[PDB]
């Protein structure tokens, strides 16, 4: 098998490069979110006044909590640019398509991930010393009432792939390495990346979780879920920024949102 050592020896270098680029992991959010903890346990949002008793430790209020959620958005998407550079073959690409790629690919990694920090109850915030419900997102004043909720449906579904974090970075890869985005100038030397991770995935998910029939397929068939959420989000900015003229938005975000 030294076909399949080969992969092997790639999924255990994604999982490195990913433990090393994101810093809150699903193991650690499972963790704090289960209780396996006397000193993880987060705070706590589910009204207005515990916001309030939150900001206590660590504008308006429903923009507030949007902007502080755009502006993980930013840093999510250094975390995910740092992790791309380690996926063996994407620094040798042209650098448009090397910036194509993340264009398209960084928002459906971002919710991707961020399944790992919900529950159907609610979600982890300021790196987990938070927890905020999924019933006072939908207390917020239209439209922001609607924005965390198709993200909230399909970490639900999602979840219950029960993908660990050495699955996602696998998948996470194969996500970046799409040849069929937009513009892409040169598509072929991205799928023959793209059938390695895949083939690495393949393997990774059937070693990993052998009981789960067909876990691949369910996994890959994902991906349409997540154009959706991008799409939504995509239109609820639109809207957004022409009901506020007078809210801002991180110029990062407004580039990769561009054209979209
Ligand atoms: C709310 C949440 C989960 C989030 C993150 C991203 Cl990236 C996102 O795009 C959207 Cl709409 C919501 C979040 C917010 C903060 Cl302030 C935070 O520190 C952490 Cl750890 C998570």
């Amino acid at each position: 098998n030294p076909e399949s050592a080969d992969l092997r020896a790639l999924a255990k270098h994604l999982y490195d490069s990913y433990i090393k680029s994101f810093p809150l992991t699903k193991a650690k959010a499972r963790a704090i979110l289960t209780g396996k903890t006397t000193d993880k346990s987060p705070f706590v949002i589910y009204d207005m006044n515990s916001l309030m008793m939150g900001e206590d430790k660590i504008k308006e209020v429903a923009i507030r909590i949007f902007q502080g959620c755009q502006f993980r958005s930013v840093e999510a998407v250094q975390e995910i640019t740092e992790y791309a550079k380690s996926i063996p073959g994407f620094v040798n690409l042209d650098l448009n398509d090397q910036v194509t790629l993340l264009k398209y690919g960084v928002h459906e990694i971002i919710y991707t991930m961020l399944a790992s920090l919900m529950n159907k109850d609610g979600v982890l915030i300021s790196e987990g010393q938070g927890f905020m419900t999924r019933e006072f997102l939908k207390s917020l004043r239209k439209p922001f009432g609607d924005f965390m909720e198709p993200k909230f449906e399909f970490a639900v579904k999602f979840n219950a792939l029960e993908l660990d974090d050495s699955d996602l970075a696998i998948f996470i890869a194969v996500i970046i390495l799409s040849g069929d985005r937009p513009g892409l100038l040169n598509v072929k030397p991205i799928e023959d990346i793209q059938d390695n991770l895949l083939q690495a995935l393949e393997l990774q998910l059937k070693l990993n979780h052998p009981e789960s029939s067909q876990l691949f397929a369910k996994l890959l068939q994902k991906m349409t879920d997540l154009r959706q959420i991008v799409t939504e989000h995509v239109q609820l900015l639109q809207v957004i920024k022409k009901t506020e003229t007078d809210m801002s938005l991180h110029p990062l975000l407004q580039e990769i949102y561009k054209d979209l």
